[PDB]
RNA sequence: UGCUGUAAAGCUGGGUCGAACGGCCUCUAGUGCAGAUCUUGGUGGUAGUAGCAAAUAUUCAAAUGAGAACUUUGAAGACUGA
């Protein structure tokens, strides 16, 4: 890519970690909760259950917090805070906050084209 | 619309909107809900369903009126039966 050279990026689960039966009711969200019910076939782990989150599906300490273009990813709110990413346009890619104005928009996107620094998300309003 | 995190969650594109709000270092608590025949409010399926069958009984025409089984008048047929 054209970011710093990184090993191959491995999502060991690509999935989202579905609470159980938050199919099933309404009520029921899909943020992850853990079962904790004596007699639950999820805690229990019974074949044909949903995988559950544990550290083994970690990311490699290379390739993490690393987007698809192989950069981590900074959030913008002004002009000023592009200087914290001078030296790290390699690495380092700017997020342009939603809340900033079409105004100051512009003037980021201006500046960060100056300095070399990517943005994730040039087509904001 | 996508991105990050094993996860709790965080960020972002578009739409709606109209007056406040956030990151970081700390402080503090009336701080996290699926359950309690939980509380209050709201809303379903049931379902256009059960049903609207006691007390003999109504009918023709005219008037009125946007509209008349159900109002008024006339003509009948009835009943309460002191």
């Amino acid at each position: 890519a054209t970011s710093v050279p990184h090993p191959k990026i491995v999502k060991k689960y690509t999935k989202k970690f579905k609470r159980h039966h938050s199919d099933r009711y309404h009520r029921v969200a899909e943020n992850w909760r853990k079962q904790k019910g004596i007699d639950s076939c999820v805690r229990r782990r019974f074949r044909g259950t949903i995988p559950q989150p544990n550290i083994g599906y970690g990311s490699n300490k290379k390739t993490k917090f690393l987007n698809p273009a192989g950069y981590k990813v900074y959030l913008v709110k002004n002009v000023k805070d592009l200087d914290v990413l001078l030296l790290h346009t390699k690495s380092y890619a700017a997020e342009i906050a939603s809340s900033v104005s079409s105004r100051k928009r512009v003037e980021i996107v201006a500046k960060a084209k100056k300095l070399g620094v990517k943005v994730t998300n040039p087509k904001g309003k």
